[PDB]
């Protein structure tokens, strides 16, 4: 049972006028104070989209562009000082991408594409870094796209971008950045990438305190899913991870690629707690005090980095993917 | 809500009379019989030591064997074709190993100790493959001291032994075994292997179906990652996994190496599904229904096996454990 956060009136009766849910919960050190406090408050926002999915383009970003703006302005009463938004946040979900309409006309430059420059002033306006998911074009290498995370700095300026490295059956080119923050080291596990133990493990390895996972998904397989692999992570690699998914109904039509989103967003912990989910349907901010050194507590207990025999099992897997491969078998 | 299994009277029976849980669950395809189903009984034992920690070591371990087998003949009579004990099952735990009394003592050969041959018996007389997790001395090599499980075959030949990759701060030399029987492939994740994905990992790219988790865990931290840990594995691998602690009090004082077992051993499936718990405190014996082509039902929907990207991960991982790896980091 974690500590709900006393976070100030103003930001509750701004949520309520906006409608949207605020929640905000502690995640903090032993009360016994061995070690410093390193404390860094994130918001996860998750939203449906204002317009029905075939209103026009401009209309339909920039109206979500105001939504989210609202709620930020919210996040910064209450002190967040990362905010992540939900994958491909400025456009409907369709479970494919193609190069033709609507795709294409939603798909932005991720250096200096409107919605990043949005994100821009956002972030310096309240001191405030930003993690925009986007569908990226880009246009130095043939206009493909790209399902791309940008991270925008608190003083407003771009960081870099990290892309969607695993895609049910487009796959990320850019390997397991992560970016040092004046708040923290971060990284961005984009949507199915949850289903990955060893992405997340890549971006802890380089250093990241804290895995937002941007969602866009369905379904009751999924929903079952959503509790449990996140919040692993968190534990497996002594770290913060962040599960974020969007709500409605509203979709491309079934036909563009021949749904219900479920919400539910989340902040697990090294120590294995979480908060409470966000609601399955309504708009929501959820507000997380985090102790980035609770990892050096959990570390008095057991360290798995040290027990990784990490280089065993490169040398393990790199033998395992060989087209000659025969498996460790031991038969009668 | 798992279908619990109509288990034979005589069983409860007996179970009643031996003082000790029995529990059944079905994990079973969807209702249409699209495929083959491929069906396997596990068996899970969870158990106190039946004398004080300090009793001679030949009666321990023969009391043992005689609690093993009395349960053993209930899991028979419940068509169990697999099963499992929990770890270092013939003796009382201690946090560490020493190449001292009272280890030495307890210690067996793998190949052909009295554990195994007791094993290979019970085995044969009830066409059950039995998995045996023990302390082993290897006197090919120096009488070195190994945290080992030892697999026999329903025919009651030996098949072979695993060892424990992971060590809290002797970690396994034996690579990733996978064990081919008449009942599906398996593998053992021993003890605090479970905190490590690649563990779980590299058991399932070699071929296991189901991949048991004894284990010998104490503490509330430890408690709290129970739930979580092996059932994600279950997940991220689409195969069944076993997770099997023990109960009681009793150990070895705390002196030795300078404690409270928990038991709820349980079995998680690749849907996400897993059967309630066995007891805090009584022994147990948990006997579940597997369709080992429920894998193939979940891969209708997402296989991560196919969208793993391993090669790239073993190249990324090769990277990272090299002495001089500066990390994917970007800063302003």
């Amino acid at each position: 049972e974690l500590r709900k956060l006393d976070l100030p009136r103003e930001a509750f009766e701004a949520a309520s006028r906006e409608d949207f849910e605020l929640q905000g919960y502690a995640f903090e050190a032993a009360e016994e104070q061995l070690r410093r406090p390193r404390i860094v408050h994130v918001g996860l926002v998750q939203n449906r989209i204002p317009l029905p999915a075939n209103a026009p383009v401009a209309e339909q970003v920039s109206a979500l562009h105001r939504r989210i703006k609202a709620i930020v302005e919210v996040a910064a009463m209450c002190g967040v000082n990362i905010i992540c938004f939900q994958e491909a946040w400025t456009m409907p979900f369709a479970f494919c991408t193609r190069e033709k309409l609507p795709w294409t006309e939603f798909a932005e430059s991720a250096e200096d594409g409107p919605t990043t420059r949005f994100c821009q002033k956002l972030a310096k306006n309240h001191d405030m870094v930003v993690v925009s998911p986007i569908l990226e074009r880009d246009s130095e290498h043939g206009d493909v796209l790209w399902n791309t995370a940008v991270v925008i700095s608190n003083s407003g300026a771009v960081l870099g971008k990290t892309r969607k490295n695993h895609i049910p059956r487009m796959e990320g080119n850019l390997g397991h950045p992560v970016f040092q923050t004046q708040f923290g080291r971060i990284a961005v596990n984009i949507c199915y990438g949850r289903h990955h133990p060893l992405n997340w493990l890549m971006y802890s390895i380089n250093g990241a305190e804290i895995i937002f996972n941007p969602s866009a998904t369905i379904g009751a397989l999924s929903e079952s899913l959503w509790p449990i692999e996140a919040r692993n992570a968190a534990i497996a690699n002594h770290c913060f991870t962040c599960a974020i998914n969007r709500v409605g109904t509203e979709h491309f039509p079934n036909e563009f690629c021949s749904g219900y989103f479920y919400g539910s967003s989340y902040v697990a912990a090294p120590d294995s707690s979480r908060t409470p989910g966000l609601s399955r349907s309504r708009d929501g901010l959820l507000v997380a005090k985090l102790d980035l050194n609770l990892c050096q507590q959990v570390n008095d207990v057991w360290n798995f980095k040290m027990t990784g025999r990490y280089e065993m099992y490169a040398r393990e897997l790199a033998e395992a993917v060989k087209s000659n491969y025969s498996p460790t078998i031991v038969k009668e």
